[PDB]
């Protein structure tokens, strides 16, 4: 037993980062097959970043002044293009160490596992939720630009993050693999809205699941709710509405305990109402919302790649 | 900025685990070098598992008994021996893969991170600390044994743990690489008692340093205290106590960020006799101690591997 906040095991990702130079810039690129992704802002001075032109930059730009380095190997760019914000550096030599691979476009309160890069070398790795406001919460210092975020099934990689920024909130924003940013953000250094950090309803309630099933069960109660009952407390405490698409989600973690789903609505209510008087659940004294029901399932039954 | 729980890149372990099979029980083994390293338990019956001799049990086992599968491919075993609670099986070939690597026996209060595997099949890495107590506050289920703790320093692996045991509270129990049990466990299946949890305080204050680099510094204040005044305190609150060794430890983080130890300390002390009243420090709303100040350096400043 034991729940822990879990990341994927990196090394097939770790096969694929690079180091990206263009003048004075360095960050991390993405090695797949025979393109190397990375950020678009590597062709960036620090003078470029407030109010960048991407296109007129690019233009003064050669393949040869991109360089690529897969630990202490150089790669050859024999041709390069801007897609969104991201660029694609066509190298001459296919990554032997590519893996099983997909590119996807994550929904927020899905979760995904972050490899935190430096210099092209892999620092550590980490848990991440894309936050219904379009943000993660990482871990991100000068020069991690172009580590991703992943998610394994078996043994195909899914791509679904790239990191460009931080915002003035300290959460991170960033891009899917086709360059695309996740919410409103703009690569260019100006102050940028986050909006609000709703909390996803539906991980609070899996992790809830996850305790019961771990043992921590101090919070059930004699109490049910309703689905617009319950939501009139979701809203108070910016907490997403909860949908029967949520219940029906919940569904194997609620017949795996024999615990309803409105009946665990109920417990989060009274939790939201009274807070945790001093106790913790699964080691936290807040509501953990970055757990997604699958993964209480994966971590719950030992499903490897 | 911002401080997350990040585990080492795990790709160089990957490498090495194994599945290994003797009779009905299947668990982990770690490949480095011809040698393979296991729980002995692997021998046991669960008829075994109350009141195993080890010894009576293995001399009923030759090499052919210990399957050993690396992927899909069978190793061959020419040779096992007990050491302590491992089992070491030498097979035929050299794992192509093995890192520079050593066996390294950790002190309490220190961090590693694991690799949980399933039928030699990585399924996730999160990180641990050694707690005063010699247990660990993992996510382990049936199968997980053989499962390993490590660092990464540059390109060296420095294993530390492997899995063997879940105590009755839920945390759980393992060995050395010399297949010498953290603590006073053994491996049978029998209550065995833990011991206080006791706070690793120098972690606690590594974590206050690491919000104050992060932009949490509501806990400030304008107090400072003793060494022996603060014990008297960490005392009441079941924290080690803190010496000299440890203010020494902290002294990088202490003039990194201006704040002498001793004031740290009074907040910290603040802290444990008021509560939060209901605030959060780096996204926490409990008093983090699995970051040791190595963490927090490393973290705050991109080494890589
Ligand atoms: C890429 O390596 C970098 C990531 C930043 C560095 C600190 N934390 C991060 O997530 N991105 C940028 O430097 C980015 C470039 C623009 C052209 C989008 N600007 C940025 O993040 O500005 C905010 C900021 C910069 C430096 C420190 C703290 C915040
Ligand atoms: C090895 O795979 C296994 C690890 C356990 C399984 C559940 N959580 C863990 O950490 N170890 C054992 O089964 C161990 C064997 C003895 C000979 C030491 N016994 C054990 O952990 O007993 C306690 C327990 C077993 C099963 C479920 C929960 C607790």
């Amino acid at each position: 037993s034991g729940f822990r906040k879990m990341a994927f095991p990196s090394g097939k990702v770790e096969g694929c980062m690079v180091q990206v130079t263009c003048g004075t810039t360095t960050l991390n690129g993405l090695w797949l097959d025979d393109v190397v992704y990375c950020p678009r802002h590597v062709i960036c001075t620090s003078e470029d970043m407030l109010n960048p032109n991407y296109e007129d930059l690019l233009i003064r730009k050669s393949n040869h002044n991109f360089l690529v380095q897969a630990g202490n190997v150089q790669l050859r760019v024999i041709g390069h293009s801007m897609q969104n914000c991201v660029l694609k550096l066509k190298v001459d030599t296919a990554n032997p160490k590519t893996p099983k691979y997909k590119f996807v476009r994550i929904q927020p309160g899905q979760t995904f596992s972050v490899l935190a890069c430096y210099n092209g070398s892999p620092s550590g790795v980490y848990q991440c939720a894309m936050r219904p406001n379009f943000t993660i919460k990482g871990s991100f210092l000068n020069g991690s630009c172009g580590s991703v975020g992943f998610n394994i099934d078996y043994d195909c990689v899914s791509f679904c993050y790239m990191h460009h920024m931080e915002l003035p909130t300290g959460v991170h924003a960033g891009t899917d693999l086709e360059g695309n940013f996740y919410g409103p953000f703009v690569d260019r250094q100006t102050a940028q809205a986050a909006g609000t950090d709703t909390t996803i309803t539906v991980n609070v309630l899996a992790w809830l699941y996850a305790a019961v099933i771990n043992g921590d069960r101090w919070f059930l109660n004699r109490f049910t709710t309703t689905l617009n009952d319950f939501n009139l407390v979701a809203m108070k405490y910016n907490y997403e509405p909860l949908t029967q698409d949520h219940v029906d989600i919940l569904g194997p973690l609620s017949a795996q305990t024999g615990i309803a789903v409105l009946d665990m609505c109920a417990s989060l209510k009274e939790l939201l109402q009274n807070g945790m008087n001093g106790r913790t659940i699964l080691g936290s004294a807040l509501l953990e919302d970055e757990f997604t029901p699958f993964d209480v399932v994966r971590q719950c039954s030992g499903v490897t790649f």
